[PDB]
């Protein structure tokens, strides 16, 4: 096919956990879907203590933004590495086929840009991440990862082939950080990336994250940034982990339909309490809220959730159903 | 519905790995199934060395007892925290919907009780655990967790829709403990829970259990407490892990039908050697014994099994089948 | 049945990642398939630094060789422990039923041999490993493990029941090693196995591998030992991990059909980016190559891959498809 005969549509990305507007069921034939991302190296405070790291981001956030296309669209990414950055970067899409997912074709030094195109031949949610040869885990675990959703052209289906339509979608990126520590246990600090590299490697080799966070920091998805829904709304939560296993759980709810390893040609698992998303994968869970109130959304290694940071909240509006749950006798002497 | 028009049935719980009597296929319409549990803080010796911890239990055991109901029954739990305990506790059921699984409605100080009711709308095995705000992993990893089984009203089914009926059922709760260590590696000790809390947190944050045990102690499911079966018997083993991944394996057997993430509306996985139960989940495996003798039932991280405690035994009675396995030439020079 | 009336076929094993010749669809009725393995304790250099360990092998390799039979064949293994070895060994097949998978019947001291027969009643890929009572994880994590493939008699099938036929097969054994370290972090060394045992146990109990490798060493499946394919070829990659979870990923490709927990009566998962093989399991992934070039095949904990050793390469010959992927604008200022 002459790709130049296809429609082009430019997407304007949004910061996680929000997701750019899209159609679940494709309203057009295949398209070339145009995205641009600008790499930003920046300092980020990641915990309540004020611990500050040198993050490596796509488009200024950890995680990078969720990209959404349909199966057999073409993804055309302009990747910009401004001269205000100091490292070489690239991008690997797990959705793509060939050239290490794109990494072999997208190496950009500061002051360079590149444009990659690939055909999104398989439906699912997929990780994307930076992957410069010899320095891969350092870039990934500095926050340089996100996800892409490739919807089936006729949207999502349940285990019986009937439609599933979400009302809202959120993208939760989970990030394991490995902040080097001195022998006494305090975080070290470093003056340039090259002076940091050996201690970064040492810290990674412990296989013990110092922080595990959603949307780039402890508490990022709480308070005025809690996720929201109403009773009766259908919500899809896309969750990715580019480097390490996680086990998401909606405290007070379920995954009514879960693609734990993220690939929509497979039937979803029903009624999950918790599911395993392997490191290097994106998963997706569909839930219809039935009760109002505060929910916690966590990695259900509860240490990882409540001591290391892998916990967010939903605030859900609506009516309470006492048939589904009630306090018969409130706590009393 | 007026729940007061429904039958009430009081269950009398039993200590794991045994399971209270129940019917696989529901012999009545929906019921309110009444349970009572009394929280007990107690010292427990967990290994052969004599290491003693301050455990936090439901009904005196680690794990707490298995509760069994059918889909769309109501679970009505009276939870008692006697004044001989010193901490605040609550309960979260992963089977339930709303109020963080019940935790937001069941906070009981010593000397208090409460009664919670919820509708068991989804079939499967599910974790329950204590979850007091700000102290969640400490209570869970002190042993304060168990499981609940919500059977389909017409019992279990295989991947083709035909019945699966177990002859025996056992509940294996697997517990990761994080016993604080001094720099030399010996377990520390503490005089009150509040004096222990910071070191407990420190120990948890290593993400490295000091002990991983079945039924509350190294060797608990061995010797005179080994699990038992006969050749030809159909056995369901429910396995839960409230905080950390495990990978069960019957040494010498298989999981003929496994719901690794525990939810019975999904078809089981067939012929598993090993399966992954994510932390925060209950799973269930169905096996028909074909050979007599000693079996080991383990977490198949064999370090976790044989060095940290996650190993039990079956003793199986009956005839040996030499067609299925035989020593053709016994070991010899 | 009188097994003595069945055909006997002797297999001549090959060193991983290659696999002995076999038929996907069975060309005969059930057979007794005869294998012989000779245990070899040997020194192995496992990393680029020259770190040398005392490995425990089946047939001289880590992993041991892949054995291939069909469902309801009998596997008859002659296991030889020459008098040039110093330890007791045995074998457990996860494919087998009874006697701890064979371990209770195959204990051989140096200078002894034994012959075990079992019926391969369940199709799938399965782990085999040494398992001497009281010393199990030490033998396994010294490299004493491999896998066996039990093919359905009519070969592999997709999720719809139509045939899947591979053109090439490779066996990737992934090994976690626990090389004891001194307080400063250097690997220790030891003069006999018994003098090594306590420090080996200590090192294992950290649950933190020092090395995680494919085919027995860092870089073993790279360079002149890279895996190979051509565009359009259908490749099955069998992957095992006898002790610890892994999450394989073909960088630049997919698992088109994956049996993550290895058992062929289940439908495969489609279009996987990454899958979880639990410790104690073998899995298998089927892929049809669509692009030429270098691929990396990794455990997608990228620390485990690129810093600890769990990475190999494919070199794929053929035509580049610019419709599937192209650089629209190569990197430039
Ligand atoms: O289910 N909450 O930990
Ligand atoms: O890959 N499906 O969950
Ligand atoms: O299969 N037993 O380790
Ligand atoms: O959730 N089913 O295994
Ligand atoms: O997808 N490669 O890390
Ligand atoms: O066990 N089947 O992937
Ligand atoms: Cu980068
Ligand atoms: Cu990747
Ligand atoms: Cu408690
Ligand atoms: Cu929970
Ligand atoms: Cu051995
Ligand atoms: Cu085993």
């Amino acid at each position: 096919v002459d790709i130049s005969t296809l429609p082009r549509v430019k997407v304007d990305l949004v910061k996680p956990p929000f997701v750019h507007a899209h159609d679940q069921v494709a309203k057009t034939g295949p398209r070339v879907v145009e995205f641009t991302m600008t790499i930003e190296e920046k300092k980020l405070v990641i915990d309540r203590e004020g611990t500050e790291i040198h993050a490596m981001t796509f488009n200024g956030s950890v995680p990078g933004p969720l990209m959404v296309v349909h199966e057999n669209d073409y993804v055309e990414l302009r990747l910009i590495n401004p001269d205000t950055n100091t490292l070489l970067h690239n991008i690997d899409f797990h959705a793509a086929t060939g050239a290490l997912g794109g990494g072999a074709l997208t190496q950009v030094n500061p002051g360079e840009e590149t444009t990659l195109r690939f055909k999104a031949t398989k439906p699912g949610v997929f990780v994307y991440h930076c992957a410069p040869e010899g320095m891969v885990p350092w870039h990934v675990t500095s926050g340089m990862n996100g996800a892409i959703m490739v919807l089936p052209r006729d949207g999502l289906k349940d285990e019986k082939g009937q439609p599933l339509t979400y009302d809202k979608i959120y993208y939760v990126g989970e990030q394991d950080f490995y902040v080097p520590k001195d022998e006494a246990g305090n975080y070290k600090k470093y003056e340039t990336p090259g002076e940091a590299y050996e201690d970064a490697v040492k810290a990674m080799r412990t296989l013990t994250p110092t922080h595990i966070v959603f949307n780039g920091a402890v508490g990022a998805l709480t308070g005025d940034h809690a996720l929201t829904a109403a009773v009766g709304e259908r919500v899809l939560v896309v969750h990715s982990q580019a480097n390490r296993d996680t086990r998401p759980h909606l405290i007070g709810g379920h995954g009514d339909y879960v693609w734990a390893t993220g690939k929509f040609r497979n039937p979803p698992d029903l009624d999950q309490e918790t599911w395993l998303i392997p490191g290097g994968t994106a998963g997706a869970a569909f839930y219809t809220f039935r009760q109002p109130g505060v929910y916690a959304y966590v990695n259900h290694n509860l240490i990882e959730a409540f001591e290391l940071g892998a916990a967010g909240h939903f605030k859900v509006t609506g009516e309470w159903n006492d048939d589904l749950m009630t306090s018969v006798v409130k706590p009393a002497s």
